[PDB]
């Protein structure tokens, strides 16, 4: 909206890819986010500009709590830093959630559940991102993310050929994705967009879960199959690299992560 400031940076170069090991940028045009394709000063400057505000909501349930303090800290030290951030921290055990200290500018809900609206988010934030708790931050997570829809690429699956793709294969299913359909494999835990395309996403996921129930069907991996349905359908507008969520104890470092920024915790 307003005009970005002067700024002083490397001039980008038109005959000098920024990565020439992977794909930076899907058949429709999305970009998919490594290190090395982004300036963040551009990025931060121009969320800073529009007083972004980002909601990051987890679920921890029973022991599920325990992660909650580690997931915390470490995302205030590398989420969104800078910006507005709300945190939403659905669980059974309110009284269980971790005093963590917040930077300025970022504030945390507790809603319990068993149970107990979503027109609240759309009043409080203007993007949501959406994973799991039991992971830590190890580097910047920022506005680079930022977009109206956005999966991140299964750190198992980045390689393989659709073939290999653990969808739902079960015509029976709303989740049925055959062996010649498919771009990328997402992971569940990490999905997120605008508060609209997010409602839509997890609204639409909901019904197809319930008609496979009506049906006597449970998806090979459950909300997860359904996503990959849905991001196949409905292309996301920026898809995150595995340097997004990786697993260090099971998949190593390889050369083609320049970062490891969110991860399984051990
Ligand atoms: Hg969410
Ligand atoms: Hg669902
Ligand atoms: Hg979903």
């Amino acid at each position: 909206m307003v005009s970005l400031p002067r700024m002083v940076y490397p001039q980008p170069k038109v005959l000098t890819p920024c990565r020439k090991d992977v794909l930076v940028v899907t058949p429709w045009l999305a970009p998919i986010v490594w290190e090395g394709t982004f300036n963040i000063d551009i990025l931060n400057e121009q969320f800073r500009l529009q007083n972004t505000t980002i909601g990051l909501t987890v679920f921890a349930i029973k022991k599920y709590v325990a992660f909650l303090k580690l997931f915390l800290e470490t995302a205030e030290k590398h989420f969104m830093v800078g910006h507005r951030v709300h945190y939403y921290v659905f669980t059974d055990q309110p009284a269980a959630v971790p005093r963590v200290t917040l930077g300025t500018g970022r504030q945390l809900s507790v809603l319990e559940v068993g149970a107990y609206c979503e027109r609240r988010f759309l009043s409080e934030v203007d993007y949501l991102v959406c994973v799991d708790v039991d992971m830590e931050f190890r580097d910047h997570v920022g506005v680079e993310i930022l977009t109206p829809l956005f999966g991140t690429l299964h750190p198992s699956f980045y390689g393989s050929s659709r073939e290999a793709f653990t969808y739902e294969r079960r015509p029976q299913s709303q989740a049925y994705i055959p062996k010649d359909e498919g771009d990328f494999y997402y992971m569940g835990a990490f999905f997120g967009g605008s508060v609209q395309e997010v409602q839509r996403l997890t609204r639409a996921c909901h019904q197809a879960m319930m008609v496979d129930q009506a049906n006597g069907i449970e998806a090979v991996w459950h909300d997860e199959s359904h996503l990959n349905k849905y991001l196949l359908r409905h292309k996301p507008t920026k898809v995150l690299s595995p340097e997004y969520l990786w697993d260090q104890q099971l998949l190593g470092w390889p050369a083609v992560l320049r970062k490891l920024r969110f991860t399984a915790v051990p």
